[PDB]
């Protein structure tokens, strides 16, 4: 078993790297199964050149509603669960990485089925934070995704493979996806159907 | 659809920006339904020329109590909820923001009705933390209504407005509030009420 | 109704202040009732010419220990809670604060009795972390309570008064504690009695 | 009573100390039980002289996986409960300590046993961050263990004593374990049969 990361710290990725450049989130997000859940994943990307300390994700949803009472909202946020309870918001971001959220009832996709998708107007704001290493700084690195954007019932291409004892990543696979066999219900319609 | 957050992460607001100046609370709060739920919501500012990272927001309940065993606490401190629990209270500050806190069970509000309200001697203190991107430092700025200051069953105007590919902010409206139809019973009362 | 803090973020505490020198926790903690739970509580002072931005407490339980099978725990730290969990251990220090701990089934106190305490061998660390609004940098301030310090029975005295539009800290008061009444049942003991 | 931690926030470690030199984990990581439950502990040392402020570690655990779905996660990361629910994961660093992970239902460990360990493919990530009070910067420390690397049913030698009013720790003993009766089922298996 060749490891990930080494004794003293250093990782064995990018072979003679040396731990401004932007960091990139994938282009696309893709919607599909794992482990009988429905999940919505997008790739976030490392920084060649350096650790990304204390670094986090999240996501908002940004969508304009109507409360019950004819409260109009333009642009409304809200919060998307990408690990927050469970501190796998808490990245080790030493290559790039497929976030996922959960679709369960307190997803805001709970009742979007493939074919409802493509009619809903939203967009989600993907923020990664973290103070870069070498420069001292705290970062903040920003990207979005619209109705158009969601690819539903793909996944993302693996980029990561073992090469002569380093972890190397073939970044143009990078944004790059395939397709599933994935269920064309809604999360709430899958679980209802489930549920007898 | 018009985007909010361009692909490369640059916002969509306030056409031609540069992304000391202060940020600004709304001078009121307002209490009102939101989908069923009494909230206590008061609006908070953006930065014109700058993002502030890891930007979150709190509150402060001051008012001077009296344990049932006669300990008199002066100007006792105690959180109200505003998104903790859900991360919701991680702000995404690209725009002045309506925060919201509802006013369940666990909220301090929970046993004040309309009429109730005015006689209460208490305050809340709004407190806005962020790194300024530009600047590179950690920023607080504060705020604080007093009950005089909170408008019950009301509700903010909205300052958000879609032109020509870009967003803008209407700032005069920024603390305008208007009337809206919204009951004079507590929470709690509200609650007995629906539960039977 | 004098306000706390003022529409524009100043606070109205300290008559001409200018918002090195060091923050005071108070030198013993004291125990007692309020609103019928059992409750360990210590002072922790405000610095007089600063802001502490993104403030937090915690305390840690020293204990040494031995584990069912025998394994012997030197000097074992455990979690304190002091508002982790509602967010009341962010704190808005502009005066004095009884930072409180009740002591309830999850607490290392839940049972241990008046007279049973000064038996016990153990030492609470208190701990405060916040930004130096003038300073720019990340402070932390250190403090420790031994049995023999911590007193049974008694409240913390107020130090908070009113004065011209203004609230001022007798100082003198801080570190000072008077008697009250107060069941020298543990916690666990006390709840047992009341559940029937 | 001799103090760990004295009045005025200087610790009673190493002495004459003056609080670059780098931190260090054991080099290997134990199982073994405390108070019934089966855990993981790897040691974690401080820094002889300097305080890490804003203290905490987490756990990656890598490993790839197949989701049900056929999807395949080369170096799959889930993070490890090493005390995040609690604060516990927020240390206070003044000597070496011991950094459990209680194995339960919610744990990656809660279905192997001691022959189905050496068996695994797996790499646990131990990421320490803090900021290094004399520094003033963010610091980040990593080590990793692989399975040959963790001892089934071994635990940590102490290093800690008290010497003349001073607590010393002798670094010799640091990754020093040794042996100690422990059974040899999963979590799951020792949960079911004491559940009858
Ligand atoms: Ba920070």
């Amino acid at each position: 078993i060749q490891r990930y990361v080494r004794k003293d710290g250093k990782c064995n990725v990018h072979h003679g790297n040396v731990r401004a450049e932007t960091l990139v989130f994938s282009t696309h997000a893709v919607i599909s199964m794992r482990d009988g859940k429905l999940c919505l994943m997008f790739r976030v990307g490392d920084l060649r050149n350096s650790h990304i300390v204390e670094a986090s994700i999240r996501a908002k949803l940004i969508k304009s509603k109507q409360t019950s009472e004819g409260e109009f909202i333009p642009l409304n946020q809200t919060d998307i669960n990408v690990g927050y309870y469970t501190g796998d918001d808490r990245l080790f971001l030493v290559s790039p990485l497929i976030i996922s959220h959960e679709i369960n009832q307190q997803s805001p996709f709970w009742e979007i089925s493939k074919a409802q998708l493509p009619k809903e107007e939203l967009e989600i704001v993907v923020i990664l934070e973290g103070m870069v290493e070498a420069t001292g700084m705290t970062c903040q690195a920003r990207s979005s995704y619209i109705t158009s954007e969601i690819l539903w019932g793909y996944r993302f291409t693996p980029v990561l493979t073992l090469e002569d004892g380093f972890y190397e990543v073939d970044y143009n696979s990078f944004h790059e996806t395939y397709e599933t066999s994935t269920p064309s219900l809604s999360a709430k319609e899958l679980a209802e159907l489930a549920n007898r």
